[PDB]
Order: C-alpha cells, then sequence, then structure tokens
C-alpha cells in the first residue's frame, strides 16, 4: 500500500500521530524544525501558511495537526520533494498540505504576493537575504515569518528583514545546556509591523547527563 | 566609630565580606546590579573603571574584591554619594574606590576621555544616548561598557552603542522564571570592537516555587 524506496523508513511524529518519509543520507528532520513549528503562532481559525524550505516536508506535517489552514510546502529538489508528497499522501493530508516542488527564488510564477498568514522558513550567506525578500513578499500587513538561524548572524539579519519590511517582535533562543552560549535563534517577524521585540524564554536542550530536557520531551513525544 | 543616620540601615554582601549604607526608604541595590557586576570581565591587573551611576556604591563595592584596578564612582545625588563614601570608608577601601558627585553628561570636565578600561552603568528616553555617548567617550581602544537594560529598548541601544563606536560583543537575557519572558538584558560593547556577538547563558532568577534559583544563590551568598 506504501512504496519506500532504497534508503528510506517511514518514521514517527509522535506528538502528532503522523509518520514520515526520511533517510540517512538523503533527508532526517532536525531539531530545529520541531522548535520552529512549535515557536510558529497560527491563525485563530484559516489562513495560508507557506513553509520555503520543506525538505521532506517535516513543517507542513506538524502544523496540519494544529491548524484547519492551508499549507503550501515549498521545495526545490525533485527528492526531498517527493518524499514530501509521499509522505502527505500517506498521512492523507492531500487535501490540506500542497508540496510543489519549484525554487523558492521563482515561487511568485504561482503564488500571488502578498496574500500569506504565515511563512516559515529552516534553512539547511547572501541566499539568506533572498529567502527573507522572497518570505516578505508572500505576507500581507500583518502576516509573520519565522526563521531559525545561527545567533552570530541575527543583527545582520535584523537589517534584512527591515529592509523588506518586517519588524522583529519575537525572538527565542536555544542553548544546548543551561550553561552554553546560543547557537540557534527562532526569530518571528510583522510584515509591516510596529516596533517591539519580545525575548521569549529561551530553550534549554539538554540536561547534563545529556538526556532531553522536559520541554523538549513533550515536544517531541507529545 | 561609624554613623548611620535615620532610617539606614547597614547591609551585608556575602559573597564579598563587605557590608554597604542602605536605605529601604532612598536606596537599596537590586539583582541587576549584582548581575551586572558578575556580567563584566575585568582587565587581568591593574586597569581603570568607571561606575557611571553609582548609586550607593553598590557596583564599585563588587567589583573591587575581584580586581586591584581603581574604580571611579559617580553619583550626583548627594544623599547617595554620601552613603557610598562612608560605604567605602566603612570596608576601608579609599585607596581603591573613589566616589564623585558630578553631571555625567559633563564628566570629561573631571575625568579625561578615553582612558579607561571598564565602564560600567546601572540606570536608576534621551538620557540613555546620552549615558552610552559618554560612557563610549571615557572607554579606551578595546575598552568595555557594560550596560543593564529592558530588552525592549534593546535593539535601539544597539544603533546607538554603534553611532559611538562600541560594538555589542555579549548579550545575556534575565528571566524571571524559565517559563516566564525576558525583563532584563545585560550588554558589552568593546570600544572599536569587531563584529560578532556571543548570546550569554541567560539568568533564570526565581524557581517554580517562588525562591531564588541556585544560580542566583552563589552570586548572593558565594
Amino acid at each position: 500500500k506504501l512504496k519506500l524506496i532504497g534508503d528510506e523508513r517511514l518514521d514517527y511524529l509522535l506528538a502528532e500521530n503522523l509518520r514520515i518519509i526520511q533517510s540517512p543520507s538523503v533527508f532526517s528532520f532536525s531539531i530545529d524544525a520541531v522548535l520552529l513549528a512549535k515557536f510558529s503562532y497560527l491563525p485563530i481559525r484559516k489562513g495560508k501558511i507557506i513553509d520555503l524550505c520543506s525538505g521532506n516536508g517535516i513543517i507542513p506535517l506538524l502544523l496540519s495537526t494544529r491548524t484547519k489552514a492551508k499549507i503550501v510546502g515549498v521545495e526545490i529538489q525533485e527528492r526531498l520533494a517527493d518524499m514530501a508528497k509521499r509522505s502527505v499522501a500517506y498521512n492523507q493530508l492531500e487535501d490540506q498540505i500542497e508540496i510543489i516542488e519549484y525554487d523558492l527564488k521563482k515561487i511568485t510564477d504561482l503564488i500571488p504576493k502578498e496574500r500569506a498568514d504565515i511563512v516559515t522558513c529552516n534553512p539547511p550567506m547572501c541566499t539568506l537575504e533572498d529567502t527573507i525578500r522572497v518570505a516578505a513578499s508572500l505576507l500581507k500587513q500583518g502576516g509573520k515569518a519565522n526563521f531559525v538561524h545561527r545567533p552570530e548572524r541575527l543583527l545582520d539579519i535584523i537589517d534584512i528583514m527591515r529592509k523588506y519590511r518586517l519588524e522583529p517582535k519575537r525572538i527565542q533562543f536555544v542553548h544546548p545546556r543551561s550553561d552554553r552560549e546560543a547557537n540557534t535563534v527562532l526569530v518571528e517577524g510583522i510584515k509591516d509591523g510596529k516596533p517591539g521585540v519580545k525575548y521569549v524564554p529561551p530553550v534549554i536542550v539538554y540536561d547534563e547527563l545529556g538526556e532531553y530536557t522536559p520541554v523538549i520531551k513533550e515536544i517531541l513525544y507529545g
């Protein structure tokens, strides 16, 4: 009934009671993607959600359990998009999640500018300005862009966001342990929003033992 | 031999084995002060430290136990400076800590520009730009400025630091509990420093029950 290919396995999205096709060589979802999904505030009802760098469709799958909103997941690489399309179909989420194999820099070819509620991006340079530019252009006034990035880039990024009319409103730092510095930061920008950031409680990934933190355990297992 | 006056009371700085004159009515030091002190990296030997809004001398007293460096505490409010001066004398630190009563906007009337190693400020509008400009103007190349402020101001603060050639390099967030947003941020700027921020492990103040975290207990109790 399901057709797995070569290296592939059917994993579990445990909190969400879903399954995802995954490959140890080609693609595996990271903690970052789960954290970004959780960080994202969805519309109260309905809405349009675009995942810009979809990969094997981890984020659309995660967000789908939370909203009735329509979701587009954009992924340029055929192999990754085909995994996503198959995972969506296995889960019977075809009528809610639409995976498009297309270059994000060109997605304006298919999707109108400035009509989206939420744009999401978990990048796997100057290419980073493009994804911010494109995210911004997809959003209507009041729309959110949610990114994961490396903290060392955060200020250079805020400058880029504003260049395109996104104002940072929520920032969340991720710290491997309670005594290490941040390696991941989450950012929400409102399209044409008023200034003001709230620094959300940080995520601490592991305790000293190196086992997942309770906050993490609830996120991965429900 | 020492004369307290009025409401005043003589408090313990437990980690530092010192005493500090204080008034519930007029001035008591906050956790912000203690955290700013702890936050601040001090020169390997010697050096010149300026505490810009000194109050009752809390930071200078705290920094003194850690370095052999000379410390100038600036406080224009007559009553607070007096408490500091008397606290410095009680602790027998007059040869290391100088309390000075002058407008900080005009402090270069008394202290030469660009000769200090470390500037410290924990404020009690435009007045913020004032203090950041002044702090910058007192530091030599590679000198550090340490500020405590509200997170909502952070991004605007950075614009300011840079306007006066202070590059941010270390940022620490303070969260009351682990499930609450940040209410305080500590920032370090190197004068003419090279870009690049490290987001230092955040501080969580109180636990789920209501009392101080272990991290905070050590800062307060040694």
